[PDB]
């Protein structure tokens, strides 16, 4: 008996949940009123393990005893090219066991606990589950979860193992961009279709061209960047605010990591007002020195800080085509996904590539992945 499966996309940096009730997909809040939760896990001085937004937010002058990124790390191995590059940019420490590049962190009492890049997962998914669990009013056993399209047997691997860790029987792993499709029905139609799926996440950027016929998908191509996200745009944004407040006071305030941490949340919560509205305020309240911060950012300021990673997007659009044969008016539909497909000047840039042609719409960019798996997990619940 599977009961009610969810449908979780399990995030590089936010993680999503659904299930299929009274006959659609419904995408689940956590705990603080969020319908995605970061991938991330943290420790109070007592030694209590946060995880989620509390673990995000909480105020530290030690990230290195913050985990999150681990799913650059799931299913590699520790000499792996990619894992000795990503861990130049990581604070935590990762340490070589059993093959794998482990994470060591301090958790309270000066106690050290070294955990596999599949257990950080698996306190992801259970967050996850205990989100669905709060809603539906019961337990759930079983899961379908999300992997990049270009995940290996080793990376797929790792991931139901993080859910069986978390208590999860992962009954199906499914392909992102996949998944984003189901949820917009294209599965659901007749002949030979082309698909571009254009995924803008926080740390990651993934492009893939789709096939669709009779109901069976096949990823042709996928490209990207792998460190290219809305985190970088609000890096362009810290450094503006960063280099006023130094113009403005003689301060540098990247002294105080605490500073650094109130200025990066609020600078996001604007930049995601801005997708809606043409200006936001950002106040910050005993932000350095005892001194409060207090500043406006435009639409327009926003855009111009960022247009050159906004136009860099393009480039492995281009190379996809390019590796699938195909020309732009080829593409028959074109899917928008990840947090940062909200921004309006990246909807425009996408659509003037393609010259006009509108992309799907109707499912939140940040949701339409664990949406994809809701769907699947309807049907496997019954
Ligand atoms: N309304 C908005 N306007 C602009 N950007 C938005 C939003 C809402 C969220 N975001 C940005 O989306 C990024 C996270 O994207 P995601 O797909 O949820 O995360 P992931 O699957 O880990 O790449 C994060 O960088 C998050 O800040
Ligand atoms: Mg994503």
């Amino acid at each position: 008996d599977v009961g009610t499966v969810v449908g979780i996309d399990l995030g590089t940096t936010y993680s999503c949940v659904g299930v299929f009730k009274n006959g659609r997909v419904e995408i689940i809040a956590n705990d603080q009123g969020n319908r995605i939760t970061p991938s991330y896990v943290a420790f109070t001085p007592e030694g209590e393990r946060l995880i989620g937004d509390a673990a995000k937010n909480q105020l530290t002058s030690n990230p290195e005893n913050t985990v999150f990124d681990a799913k650059r790390l799931i299913g590699r191995t520790w000499n792996d090219p990619s894992v000795q590059q990503d861990i130049k940019f990581l604070p935590f420490k990762v340490v070589e066991k059993k093959t794998k590049p482990y994470i060591q962190v301090d958790i309270g009492g000066g106690q050290t606990k070294t955990f596999a890049p599949e257990e950080i997962s698996a306190m992801v998914l259970t967050k996850m589950k205990e989100t669905a669990e709060a809603y539906l009013g019961k337990k759930v056993t079983h899961a379908v979860v999300t992997v990049p399209a270009y995940f290996n047997d080793a990376q797929r691997q790792a991931t139901k193992d993080a859910g069986t860790i978390a208590g999860l029987n992962v009954m199906r792993i499914i392909n992102e961009p996949t998944a984003a499709a189901i949820a917009y029905g294209l599965d659901k139609r007749e002949g030979e279709k082309n698909i571009l799926v254009f995924d803008l996440g926080g740390g990651t950027f993934d492009v893939s061209l789709l096939t669709i016929d009779n109901g069976v998908f096949e990823v042709v191509a996928t490209n990207g960047d792998t460190h290219l996200g809305g985190e970088d745009f609000d890096q362009r944004v810290m450094e503006h605010f960063i280099k006023l407040y130094k113009k403005k006071t003689g301060k540098d305030v990247r002294k105080d990591n605490r500073a650094v941490q109130k200025l990066r949340r609020e600078v996001e919560k604007a930049k995601r007002a801005l997708s809606s509205q043409h200006q936001a305020r950002i106040e910050i309240e005993s932000f350095y020195e005892g001194e409060d911060f207090s500043e406006t950012l435009t639409r327009a300021k926003f855009e111009e800080l960022n247009m050159d990673l906004f136009r860099s997007t393009m480039k492995p659009v281009q190379k996809v085509l390019e590796d699938s044969d195909l020309k732009k008016s080829d593409i028959d539909e074109i899917v928008l996904v990840g947090g940062s497909t909200r921004i309006p000047k990246i909807q425009q840039l996408v659509k003037e590539f393609f010259n006009g042609k509108e992309p799907s719409r109707g499912i939140n960019p940040d949701e339409a992945v664990a949406y994809g798996a809701a769907v699947q997990a309807g049907v496997l619940s019954g």
